[PDB]
RNA sequence: AAAAAAAAAA
RNA sequence: AAAAAAAAAA
RNA sequence: AAAAAAAAAA
RNA sequence: AAAAAAAAAA
RNA sequence: AAAAAAAAAA
RNA sequence: UUUUUUUUUU
RNA sequence: UUUUUUUUUU
RNA sequence: UUUUUUUUUU
RNA sequence: AAAAAAAAAA
RNA sequence: AAAAAAAAAA
RNA sequence: UUUUUUUUUU
RNA sequence: AAAAAAAAAA
RNA sequence: AAAAAAAAAA
RNA sequence: AAAAAAAAAA
RNA sequence: AAAAAAAAAA
RNA sequence: UUUUUUUUUU
RNA sequence: UUUUUUUUUU
């Protein structure tokens, strides 16, 4: 392949965008209490730890949850997800349980195209329920 | 297609990365004096206006320049580019001229694979010469 | 086929959901006055008569209306539907008339994918106008 | 695809049903004592927690059991299932055992077509035996 | 072809709609100040000058902009667009610049299907920035 | 498909039209007396109830008529149409009768290409005769 | 398929057998001491708990062994099997060891066709050795 | 036959 | 790949 | 048509 | 060649 | 697609 | 993708 | 007979 | 190996 | 393989 | 040759 | 889906 | 698809 | 399958 | 024939 | 074309 | 022999 | 990709 700089025959000035969109998967954790549902805020996706402090809106595509800490004694890990939306919250409780006490419990859900609108920091993604004190999330989204 | 949320049978916790790389084309402008060469610093690529204030290094792939203002009276626009490298500056003067007085002049150059190392904010990209007082650049690079 | 019980060789604990979604066609009637449009509330879909008193939101896909009672003397039955949306009500008046005085008049409309968001009990499906005193509806939707 | 509402050319009033059937897999847990068989009541399937409080009968198709808590010390988890029927109870003890002490034990059985009749709340599904104090069940059935 | 009136063998009365939908491209201009962003109201699309004064909602599909006046002295024409949405404003700045000082600058963006909801007169389409005092807009939309 | 806004690489300013044409079918009713022909005015097609109050001319392609009320006692429904033209009125009497006393009568005619000129509000479409007091008309026309 | 009873045109009285053979895999456990071989008696296969109390002889085809309890501290589980025969005992010590301290150790041996004679309750099947205090056996055999 | 630099071409 | 329920389709 | 980044898939 | 609007058709 | 110069190659 | 100049490899 | 949702089997 | 986003080449 | 009765089906 | 139960197998 | 055992049908 | 009336055509 | 309206495309 | 939801399957 | 009942047949 | 108008058959 | 349940289209 080429070993030195080569000339580019550029033409007219193209169309540019200094602030483009970005498809990303954001990993973060949430602290949950026993028997209490925790509304996960959308504002947790806008942070300098994800290079996403420049955005103000995001389109969430899918949500995946993992238990982050060990379950109580004699129990297996479980994590539930209840989707939330601005036009109307859902009543599904997608639950995944671990079959080994030393293994995480995982579950997720996909958001259909008809409900993939923008969300801002004040909004909530879903509700999380678990017997472990911490839940890790991996949210596939498009920042715009 | 689907009209409601559907469960995702997630498995083990996957390999994640909260601060990934990003291939971009960064547009920005510089002020140039007549008969004086302007050194374009690499620090101009790290800004919040480009969503890039979180990176510290960047791999430049190609540089393109356009004249941003009108040329002096009776003249046609022109722009020269001299590539600069930490291992050793080059002496090429890639020059493009305008064939219409009302049209921009443009030129660009490609950096070969053997010279695509990282550069930090303190480094320089190239030298810019032009008869117009402002030059527009679009630098294709990989942030990491 | 099998005549007695057979053993299932199960494995790990699967991903479960106790409150799943449900695509339905909900029949119900509304009383209409002469020359006055009636806003059909979405809350009519959540009732124990439909096994749907557990849902809080619903995604309406298509609405079909029939005249339920006989028209006034010397007239043929008719029914008009005007779709309503939270992001902006429409002005279309889909209308159907009966060609026999003793037959029902019917009409319906389809909701596109871009407008298939969730609606709650406080929302309205559409406006209905009819010279008959009652109108039967069959609203294809997805409860979630 | 369409971006606005389109008219449906509906015809006569169709055959309707406001309370239809539903095939579901219902997850719930039962408390088991050591060396004592526990009868699983059919009434545990009718609940507002499963959106099935509107049904009174149910046709059971298959039953799957998992150990929900840890086994006693030094032991591996096990679970036994004995199908119960109104016309005549079976004596099969379908058993599954865990090969890892930290993993659930699971087993299941399928009800043939000749035994798929309706059952009410008073009826029993099966007897469960386990060295663990809790057993999670997932019953595939059709509500009607 | 036929040179006189011929009889149509019509049948039953069909499904009619007096106020139908309408796919349109609405051209109009806005006044922009130097260095000041201008929010384009959706109400600009409802006017008797476009035959659309009878509509109350509209679904936008794409937005296009051209510079309507000459840029300041020594400068090339440019125009920036930032899409706005009720669910969440975007941060993109789609920019197009003129390569000839006598030529307009043009740029545009397309709204995805998942963001094509209804918008009323009080809503805003996008922000516009330009060094020219007037920008010509052409908005492909569906009236309903 | 796309989930976020994407940039359109627009070019020169295109040919636009703010007040375009429109192919429509305009449904409306007229009051007819027994044994008296009624001239249908073209001005009935220009109204805000049809979104066509902005037009001043219209080109008719075909005319259809149904009886809107019940016929007198012991009689079957009928309707006659006589096309009218500015260059010369026709003498045809396209007639359709009901085979059931409870059913509407329908008939229609098509205007050839050589007679499809513009018509203003002062002009008349056709004469209508019927034993019923009201006749429903559906006129396929092109507004311009 | 047939929904009521049908007539069977039987012929002569067939050859019957009220006490037929039966191929089975008998699950049972034995208690084993440390460093002491345990002779598993054939009489353990004849029991009402396996529906085989009516048999007096059995033809053993294969023997499989699993550890039933946890091994000593710091040790992995293991189990040995030594086949025994009335015509002459074997000296093979088929051994299996667990590769996880929390998993069962398993091994098995198949009896060839030339050594598949009948064995009564007084006979032995194999000698079992293990560091666990219990071994779970599953013996494939034909009861006759 | 492919690859690099300088030049040329549709 | 076939079958059941709920929904949609030619 | 190939390659790079991010995402998604069998 | 495909997608959306209005009209028409088997 | 061919030709020249500098370089690399089977 | 090829022709030519410098160079290399085989 | 297929698309889609819940679920199961492989 | 393809689809999608950013970008370049042609 | 055809025919009859009763039932079910495209 | 297909269906069932029990066992076994790739 | 097959091999084996018990039984049935043809 | 053929025939009849009026018209038009190679 | 063809014709008209509005939108889009090579 | 394709798509959706609930279930079942290799 | 398949399935049920009664009848009939190789 | 076809196209068009009126009309009938299917 | 198919079978079943609700439903739609043809």
């Amino acid at each position: 392949n080429s070993n030195v700089v080569t000339m580019i025959r550029a033409g007219s000035y193209p169309k540019v965008n200094p602030t483009p969109t970005w498809v990303r998967a954001i990993p973060f954790e949430v602290s949950v209490q026993s028997g209490i549902a925790f509304k996960v805020p959308v504002g947790s996706l806008f942070s300098a730890n994800f290079r996403t402090d420049s955005f103000t809106s995001v389109t969430v595509m899918s949500v995946r949850a993992w238990t982050q800490l060990t379950p109580p004694v004699n129990e297996y890990s479980f994590v539930r997800l209840k989707p939330l939306f601005k036009t109307g919250d859902s009543t599904e409780e997608f639950e995944g349980r671990a079959s080994n006490i030393n293994t995480r419990a995982s579950v997720g859900y996909r958001i259909p195209t008809n409900l993939r609108q923008n969300t801002v920091a004040a909004d909530n993604v879903c509700e999380v329920r678990s017997n472990c004190r911490q839940v890790a999330l991996v949210i596939s989204c498009c920042f715009n």
